[PDB]
């Protein structure tokens, strides 16, 4: 049920195009109705399991279809670790 | 459509019910039909976006259902990418 | 020259000793004179190459005395890279 | 003391370059005294945590110096749980 996802996407294809894919990504993430912060290497993300399941398949396919090679980077987790780190606040 | 998946389940719980929930999610992973290696830090599968990202969010069900606190590093590699064959051959 | 180190500290032990290495490594951090930023999943330093290496050793061998099963992740951003600050509003 | 290493290059560079500092990073590598195992995410290595740490080091300088933008993912471990020891089935 409750679980948190930390995604790192990484473009290989091009040349900054990919601070472009990568805000696409994000753009994307913005969309979800989920709770987010975007960290220096990973945004992070926290919500119902099955939900994360489903936006981090789809912001894969969002990257995807905008460069050939995309490689990720994704942590999960399920309690007792930090949901209270989450204080954005920056 | 090409994807792999680098699976490593690091479960926040002591000896024995640790030991269970990895021998889980390796069965488990075995029962697909899907190209899989088991190296020293994680377990690496091979096949279609599609089928990848549903046995990944089934293996952490599974590790779920095993462990109240489970925490997972994945690395995804989606679009034209090289087989585990060609990677291996650097 | 320029580096980026993200430090994620999984200590593999029963509540209340773990989250003692991991006030251990976070306080040994601080006393270091190297920008960081605390996130829910990783600290993330900023410097020159040589002195986040040599805080990352010491960080470890840290939080290695205090628990027997210290495991990490971490990231490496080396060379002409974004600032924590520049990345921050990507 | 007794410590393991996991290390990924993403040189983030255009096809083939990006096989040749990863290459390189291999080549260096093999250079040391040090047990190494090349898995297809990440190349396994396993020693003394000094060595290991001097070697992360020399390797990410190495990578460094064959492009101008290195992301690297790394895994340490310290203890035995985890049993990376294991890997003699490479």
């Amino acid at each position: 049920m409750k679980a948190s996802i930390a995604l790192q996407v990484l473009p290989l294809v091009q040349g900054i195009d990919r601070i472009a894919v990568i805000d696409q990504v994000i753009a994307y993430l913005q969309t979800q109705e989920v709770t987010m912060v975007v960290t220096p290497f990973e945004t992070v993300l926290e919500g119902e399991f099955d939900e994360l399941m489903r936006i981090l398949k789809e912001a894969l396919e969002v990257a995807g279809q905008e460069a050939d090679n995309v490689f990720a980077n994704v942590k999960i987790n399920v309690g007792e670790i930090l949901s209270i780190d989450e204080k954005l606040e920056k």
